[PDB]
């Protein structure tokens, strides 16, 4: 009848949890025009705003729980016929300032999820919006301005007959939050970088294509009388020379109808595009099945004889660049019964057994990505 | 990365549960004017509507769970200075039809909660909106028209200086739902009736007051060339004669400043108000401490020598009424250093070891309550 | 207030203040102490404080 | 009250032990007694909604 209200469980201070049904707080609709192009920013806004007109089971809980302990999980849904494809990317960054760059390179360093709707019919990932700790809250990510940007990293090889829509689902899951803090130890066993190496575009044809990506990754991605950088890339630039086991992620961003066999290897800038014996070096051969979109290259410490410069003078000619390069070469030829280039995305995920050597006084600028 | 969405926990079919914080779906504000009077309907609307502009933790879950298994809990909050009081009642009924009666008698048969803000500073109770089963749902109680009415059963003995507000809190709790089905068995060990016997009002004074409530409760409460009835009262009317152990609940509806000692007993209609020896019969003596508001009388089978008529002809004079009466008598006198009557509410909660005898052909109408 | 990014203790009236006598409902509130206190960094200082 | 009122204070020495209440600059302390007055909340009688 009459109760001691002070005693009731009204001060329940726990994080949100439950089935995925009860644990969902918002959904988002992103429109992919039938002519999106790559560079195209599809949706860019503060993460918090994602929870606006929402009325799902965990919406109120997401907003009223002071300390949320689980991770955010995003699930994207969309899919196109097997003769088309493209590459989308959902990224999270702790903040934005000014008329910021929304290039793949700039946005993919912190937390990103990148897929090809022609190969995958949904894609999800979880993230901690507070890199320094193990908890966050709606008020915190709001006031601290956490950004959520979705871009077309590469457009449709063959346009769908209509504009397409991707549905984002935001839920809180019971995984634990963990910090991703960077420090100045010369040796670290895993330095996550997520440094974008570039978008390789190979035209269909009997021609011979060679792509050279420099491993002297200091500075950033080149731009017009400017350069773009992000925290992880800037961090590794602190070191004068570096070395380690490199881990790369290659994404098939073109439709599965465009086929080619690429071979990856490590060599120096001075080999010519016509060099006929690239396969006399240790190398890997990559081919993607229809449904496959990702590949992982690991170049061990036995592929590099010494450390190399973190950054080289911008005006350094290929013939004079004494640091190694990741080479992407077409083994046979690019083909397809449809028109389109064969586009690959390449990202240096991180370095295992990283070793930074000496302080880098710095060089202004960086070669073009 | 890519997942089998069919496998996720999106089809979570479970009832709502958790702390009281997570389990709350709505709050309601009821205004008690500083001059409310008793009969005053304070809020009357469909239960479902209570969930309207709500935005609490369980609001969405309450609305989207197909089968809710717990009970609804209502908590009322309000309180007045110790020199005043009144009696409020929150009631639930499965439906309404027409220009219905909202009298205490009519509304308290199904599920009610009745208190005195001068004695209790909050009051709560739980209920199952689906008397036939063990589950309900928002859609069900909506479409089936379950009503929620709050009334002033007795007004302020001494007005507060301002209008007062009671805050209702609606939450779902983890108690199990249970049916309250009525059947035609001549003998039942507990027949819940919740039949309102009346509001006794005793004026302050050295005078002698006697109140007679008839136990031949068939029919209903009298009204102007009409009568009011409810399912439980109508049900017991099916029987011609009846008998059992009667359970009554007496509520102190006046301010705690008005004091009197009442004595309850069972006797026949023909004793006079001046009869000086009521305490020569077996009886109970009731006195309420400041903070006390309820009392329970149980009249055992040893107080009745045979069964009596469920209903007596309306024109039956007191001197000719051969069935027993519950008598409420003032033992000393009603007093107070404040003006006010001493008001008691009396309700026949149910009968234990009920025994119904024969079919009642029926009598139209009922004496005045 | 709209720009204050630090937390506040909120005192809210759940129902309404009443009485058969005139008077306001007055509460005194005091931060007795902090358990597991943690001070972070040196405060260079700000002159003045909002109204109590 | 209908008259002025008087409070009588009684001062005695008791046998409890005296203990210091010294403040220091440790970033972490498990009990920092503050006794910092937060304010006097005054809520007027009425059907109105008050937030402090």
């Amino acid at each position: 009848m009459e109760q001691n209200l002070f005693a009731l469980s009204l001060d329940d201070t726990s994080s949100v949890r439950g089935s995925l049904l009860d644990t969902k707080f918002a959904q988002t609709r992103v429109l992919l025009s039938k002519a999106m192009a790559g560079g195209d920013v599809l949706l860019d806004e503060y993460l918090y705003d994602v929870v606006n007109g929402q009325d799902f089971r965990a919406t109120v809980a997401f907003l009223r729980t002071h300390v949320i302990t689980g991770k955010i999980k995003v699930t994207a849904t969309t899919n196109i016929s097997d003769n088309s494809g493209c590459c989308l990317m959902l990224a999270i960054n702790s903040g934005v300032r000014g008329k910021y760059s929304t290039d793949v390179y700039t946005i993919c360093s912190q937390d990103s999820m990148t897929w090809n709707p022609g190969c995958k019919k949904n894609f999800s990932f979880t993230f901690n919006p507070n890199p320094c700790g193990d908890s966050w809250s709606a008020e915190m990510i709001s006031r601290s301005r956490v950004r959520m940007t979705v871009i077309c990293v590469s457009g449709w090889t063959l346009s769908p007959t209509t504009d397409v829509i991707a549905k984002l689902d935001w839920s809180i899951v019971n995984e634990k939050c963990e910090p991703t803090i960077y420090h100045l130890a010369d040796c670290q066993n895993w330095l996550p970088l997520n440094r974008w190496m570039g978008k390789l575009t190979f035209p269909q044809g009997v021609t011979s294509e060679v792509r050279r990506m420099p491993l002297s990754i200091g500075g950033g991605a080149g731009a017009t009388q400017a350069f773009l950088a992000n925290m992880p890339n800037s961090w590794i630039s602190m070191w004068r020379y570096f070395r380690g086991e490199l881990h790369f992620e290659v994404t098939k961003m073109s439709s599965p109808y465009i086929k080619a066999t690429v071979t990856f290897l490590i060599a120096f800038g001075n080999l010519s595009d016509a060099f006929g014996f690239y396969e006399s070096f240790p190398h890997r051969i990559v081919q993607f099945a229809e449904v496959e979109e990702k590949c992982t290259l690991v170049f061990s410490q036995q592929e590099f004889v010494t450390a190399w410069s973190t950054q080289v003078n911008p005006r350094t000619t290929l013939e004079a660049d004494g640091c190694p390069y990741l080479y992407a070469i077409i083994h046979d030829s690019t083909t397809g019964t449809i028109s389109g280039d064969f586009n690959l995305g390449v990202k240096l995920v991180g370095i295992k057994d990283f070793c930074g050597i000496g302080s880098n006084p710095g060089i202004d600028g960086s070669r073009l990505l």
